[PDB]
């Protein structure tokens, strides 16, 4: 096996594929990069058994065919730590990697590319392609409101459902929701599967939002995400996921409409003198006026007043305000509309223009 | 007390004097801000009992006198959470901190500004003045070659030495050194004190570079540093420093000269395939010829040659990569010198244009 390509056409293919790595998995080839060069092509290969990543780069210089694994962080870091626009000439010797770049040597070991992590095949059940923009702005809408490393496993992860023309996320930590939702165009079998959260993470750091469109592919266990010359797959978590439907406050006859970075500069100042581990904090909502409170266990006290568009009877509710200011920072927009009933029932919040996302918070007894 | 100041003449007095602080101090006092009215005056304390910043804001609105102590953390937050030219209006009321600006409304619990850590008056014995900048390039050229948390407490620090008219900080951990003097126009005792690494670090956030000069006091037990209207008190540390006029080799014989930049890559790419504990490189010169070879126990293997300016006779020395590029990193010139002697003895390096600032690594037998 051998290849020569310039650094800058390298470089990304490396960092793609050594994204599902660890610095020192229990089993050391998925330490490794598997290389292979087939007629014109390398393709760099990077796994952790759950998610694999590829990455194909044209070879437009002189190359001979083979495989092997190479540890992914030193060579990357051989890579990267060459000038730009240095070629860098590859060359499998025995059982060493040989580098050459201009006055550069360099030597890897390497293990067999017969031993590397073969992910089974599968078939597509549902397939579909969106702008990598539309992806993007599906998983950025979301993704904080994912489950880290809840029992309830369905939950550390993201529901990729699609209906009608839409394709739309949720994420819930049983706490709190965010779904978005986005026509792409095409008429789609109504179907749901939940991605695990590390592979919602490396798909989304695999979107640059250029060009390429993203072509997704699903099946009965797995999900494929094909741009430009990267392919990401990653296993499926299997569970049944809350229902957004059925979270959604019926109804809400509040309505309350006001600057998001004003709305988020009180919350943020509030927080402060909340309890340290609740976070609660009180909304007192009444004609075109808003007031949030919050004490603490040492009976330190905030109050925050703010005029807003308000609508519907006064009232009063408490929740977590870490929620709330989660939210408030996924929108990036102007305005800001909540939708409330009552002090028992949960909120919506939403980008006053847009419905394509919303967000739902509990109430919490203070 | 009661005082009123807009938030941009309170918040880098409270970031200054939170320096010294911890996010929970087991006495609770001293994760609280001493603030005192007296006169035209704002002051403002904070401590951890070995180190000490004081801030002095003047007061053009309304004030009364009096004091008390709050949680920096919170006070801070609060502040900096405030909207850009946020008028601040504080008063004392019971054991509460009332903060008022807009419709912002914050009360704060206090400790009595009696509880409060009162460092002993000491004695100045060695005073002196320089501007901000000289003080910044001593600490920054030989601040990343202080201990850490060695045994060898009277390392984990730096000594600041005044001689003639120059002032001199040495910093070294045992196994490299680095030294930088600056003639700052005053003639001085000999005297030589070693400051803790935690002041040393203080010190240097406090200067800005600015047009106020830094006014020095060094006493038996302590050292002060005034820059407008901020004071920074230290406590020194006890203890014989090495005398870095015996580290530096003696008559180096061999001169090397290489772009910094140049050399410093090639070193931090060499340093991948490295011992990744001991970090040894091995470097062979020759006439204007430089080769850096590294292994680890992979027996993986990195070789680096370089175009050099090589007078003197060829041989190979070993060394810590890790403290060659520390060096390499603060010497931030163009031109980097190597004075060599043999391969059992230190190297000496330098910034080739300037003789202000000596770095000196041990070698070491790879």
């Amino acid at each position: 096996m051998k290849f020569t390509v310039e650094r800058e056409h390298l470089l990304k293919p490396l960092q793609q594929v050594s994204g599902p790595l660890g610095g020192r998995p229990t089993l050391p080839i998925l330490g490794n990069l598997l290389l292979q060069v087939a007629d014109g092509t390398l393709s760099l290969t990077g796994t952790d058994l759950e998610m694999e990543m590829v990455a194909r780069v044209a070879l437009v210089q002189p190359h001979e065919p083979g495989a092997t694994t190479v540890p992914a962080r030193k060579f990357f870091d051989i890579c990267r730590g060459l000038p730009e626009g240095a070629e860098i000439a590859v060359q499998l010797e025995g059982e060493r990697m040989l580098v050459r770049s201009g006055c550069s040597r360099f030597s890897l070991s390497t293990l067999p590319a017969a031993d590397f992590p073969n992910l089974d095949d599968w078939q597509s059940e549902v397939e579909f392609t969106l702008p990598q923009a539309t992806m993007k702005r599906l998983i950025e809408a979301t993704q904080f409101s994912m489950a880290h490393q809840d029992v309830r496993y369905y939950l550390n992860g993201m529901l990729f459902e699609t209906e009608g023309e839409e394709l739309r996320t949720v994420a819930t930590d049983g706490h709190r929701l965010a779904v978005c939702s986005m026509p792409i165009g095409q008429s789609l079998p109504s179907h749901s599967v939940i991605v695990p959260r590390k592979g919602v993470i490396e798909l989304m750091r695999m979107l640059d939002g250029g060009d390429n469109p993203l072509r997704v592919q699903i099946g009965s266990n797995n999900i494929r995400a094909h741009v430009g010359d990267f392919i990401f797959t990653s296993k499926l978590v299997d569970g049944r996921f809350p229902d957004y439907r059925r979270v959604l406050p019926k109804n809400p006859d509040k309505h309350l409409e006001a600057g998001s970075d004003l709305l988020k500069q009180a919350f943020a100042r509030a927080a402060i003198l909340s309890n340290e581990k609740f976070r609660g904090v009180r909304l007192y909502v009444s004609e075109n006026q808003l007031k949030i409170t919050a004490n603490n266990p040492e009976q330190e006290e905030a109050e925050e007043c703010l005029d807003v568009t308000y609508s519907g009877a006064e009232m009063e509710i408490g929740f977590n305000v870490s929620y709330v200011l989660d939210v408030l920072n996924a929108l990036k927009s102007e305005n800001v509309r909540m939708m409330l009933t009552d002090s028992v029932s949960s909120v919506q919040i939403e980008d006053a223009a847009s419905q394509s996302a919303a967000y739902v918070v509990m109430p919490m007894r203070l």
